[PDB]
């Protein structure tokens, strides 16, 4: 029935778990994310635990080294929905240079190449936007800056990251729909890429991860308060009839 529950990560477990290996990759190292980011992706408990209270934390910290190191995670391989209300509840982090994301990438992707294999933002933020979350496309003639992107600002003038907020795709056969608990921002459909082919009708996996430093966030600066974490309390796939 449409709303039942058909996967998900809870994050159970004690203080000091790994995240389940069953379900997640940890991706590493510092170079090839792009957009000139500055963080070394690790495997280590340090980046990515349990912490006991029924969350994922990923932690972005400096090293002695003056290195940032965070953590990417993905579902690649090991869940891969295709349509559903893909849903997190999610505390961001906060601070200049600061760029938490839960995304998708198409599972054909990498021998299909980005963007034909398709990539779905759920939630993007950068710290100096503390109010605000953007969702956004990325397709064949349709990425990069041309990604079709929309925003959510606040709520009441707030930030996102003093407490966990749900963000949301509700996705089906030619039509994304994004939701910051549970209100409509931003919506896409085969209608909405022009001449260009819609690559969304195939599964997809799952990412969570923490940036440090991007063109677009910019870059930490005496502001900045390390270390930061992202608290996720569940990754959720509802049936929404298809
Ligand atoms: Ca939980």
């Amino acid at each position: 029935a449409p709303g039942d529950l058909l996967w998900s990560d809870e994050f159970d477990g004690a203080a000091g778990s790994a995240p389940n290996p069953a379900v997640w990759n940890h991706e590493t190292g510092a170079h090839g994310w792009g957009n000139a980011e500055l963080q070394n992706y690790t495997a280590s408990r340090a980046n990515s635990a349990l912490d006991g209270q029924g969350n994922l934390v990923i932690t972005a910290r400096r090293e002695g080294d003056g290195s940032y190191t965070s953590a990417r995670m993905t579902t690649q391989g090991k869940y891969q929905p295709q349509y559903g209300r893909i849903e997190a509840r999610i505390q961001i982090p906060r601070g200049q240079g600061i760029w938490p994301a839960f995304w998708m990438l198409g599972g054909s992707f990498p021998g299909t190449p980005w963007p034909s294999s398709g990539e779905i933002d759920i939630m993007e933020n950068v710290g100096f936007e503390p109010h605000r979350v953007h969702g956004t496309v990325h397709g064949p003639g349709y990425s990069g800056g041309s990604g079709i992107t929309g925003m959510y600002q606040h709520p009441q003038g707030w930030s996102f990251a003093d407490t966990f907020h749900t963000f949301a795709v509700d996705w089906k056969p030619g039509e994304i729909t994004w939701f910051v608990d549970g209100q409509q921002f931003h919506r896409v459909t085969r209608a909405s890429v022009g001449a260009n082919a819609w690559v969304f009708d195939q599964p997809f996996f799952l990412i969570l991860n923490v940036a440090v430093g991007g063109q677009w966030p910019g870059y930490p600066d005496g502001t900045t308060q390390l270390p930061q974490q992202m608290k996720v309390d569940y990754v959720r796939v509802y049936d929404n009839g298809s």
